[PDB]
């Protein structure tokens, strides 16, 4: 057909495929966050005002990885959300491509380019404010980390419940790469990872509370 | 017109009005919460571990309106929101009165029925919690604090935001009892006093952080 989005009535001007092979795209995002994730790793290594331990040092690089996305990838779609279609820009075809599994990101729903503007706005910077906490033992840093993971849960489960009550009608239901890969898995990541960070959280915090008492 | 709400170019059927005068619906809510507020007053007074003071005693009776509230009232519309036209419940009548400036209660949109479950399910029992947490003074309390005043400030940045990328469509921009008061006001709220509640605890947290280092 002329576009590949679900649901299959909708009528997309201005839609132009992507140019670049799909794989160009996702290897170049995997290689640079890769890149970034060992640096991170050495940063931890050789900028820690006390050493911080395996576990730590892999939060780290998820909250830098966090960071990174939120600030340039969504940044990108709350910046240019009104032109993704027919643009050859490097994200732009991310996204693009990504909207296979859900289509909302090409047509501009006020609840997800609210949610998105949230998450760049705020959990970006904090993502990051949460390293250098950690890196110089400041204080905060468990509150950072608790409170990053509680809004990031919060808008997982709102987008989940809100596609569920469309009925799942902007992705194919049952597609392994579009609706498994895509849809859930890549953000039941922030359903998972930041609710052991909410357990553990509470578990420091608690012992500090039970200190003061 | 047929129905009062907003934009008139909607066509509600199962549109019957409310039978009560509206006052008696507003002071019955009025008196209900007042009593429930003073005799949380009394509860902290003389159901606490230690004493309290009385700056945190307000907190504990603003916890246990919000608690009551989102409970009851918000868990009425999550459960009712198809049947809130057509219907002479007490509830449900408070629910038609109020959405004369928000008519996404009467529409059944998915963000406000989505985000109301997660309100009454997650942050009523929560917001009870914290009560008694702090009655007891036990651990977690400001944790909880903390973790309530983040998810209604989020709903209600949300809320806002959403309703601003429609343009204001769904309320008589400018009209003193509709938009400043039920609309505005009686949400400003959920972003002052939960803030305030936030730089509190930070303080509170922190203060044990530095305790253990
Ligand atoms: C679009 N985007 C991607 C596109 C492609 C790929 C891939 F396939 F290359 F791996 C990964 C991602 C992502 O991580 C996301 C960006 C980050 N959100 C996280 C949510 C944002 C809202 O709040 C809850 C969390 C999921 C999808
Ligand atoms: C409908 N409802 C009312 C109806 C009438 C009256 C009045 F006029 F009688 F005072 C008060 C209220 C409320 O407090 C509310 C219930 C509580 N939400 C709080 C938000 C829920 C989503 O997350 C952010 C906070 C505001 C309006």
């Amino acid at each position: 057909p002329l576009h590949p989005y679900w649901p299959q009535h909708l009528r997309l001007d201005n839609f132009v495929p992507n140019d670049r092979p799909t794989w160009h795209i996702l290897a170049g995002l995997f290689s640079v966050t890769g890149v970034l994730v060992v640096t991170t790793w050495l940063l931890s290594g050789r900028a820690a005002v006390v050493p911080l331990g395996t576990w730590r040092r892999l939060s780290l690089c998820w909250f830098a990885v966090c960071g990174f996305i939120h600030l340039v990838i969504e940044g990108w779609f709350v910046l240019y959300y009104e032109d993704l279609l027919g643009d050859q820009a490097f994200l732009s075809q991310l996204w693009k491509e990504y909207a296979k599994g859900d289509s909302r990101y090409i047509l501009g729903d006020n609840f997800t380019v609210c949610m998105e503007t949230i998450t760049a706005c705020l959990w970006g910077p904090l993502s990051l404010w949460v390293v250098i906490a950690f890196l110089r033992q400041h204080p905060l840093r468990f509150i950072l980390q608790l409170v990053v993971s509680v809004g990031q849960i919060y808008g997982d489960v709102l987008y989940f419940l809100t596609e569920h009550r469309d009925g799942f009608q902007h992705g194919e239901l049952g597609h392994p790469l579009y609706f498994w890969f895509y849809f859930v898995f890549m953000n039941a990541l922030w359903l998972v990872l930041p609710g052991v960070l909410v357990l553990d959280a509470v578990k420091h915090l608690t012992h500090a509370q039970s200190t003061l008492d």
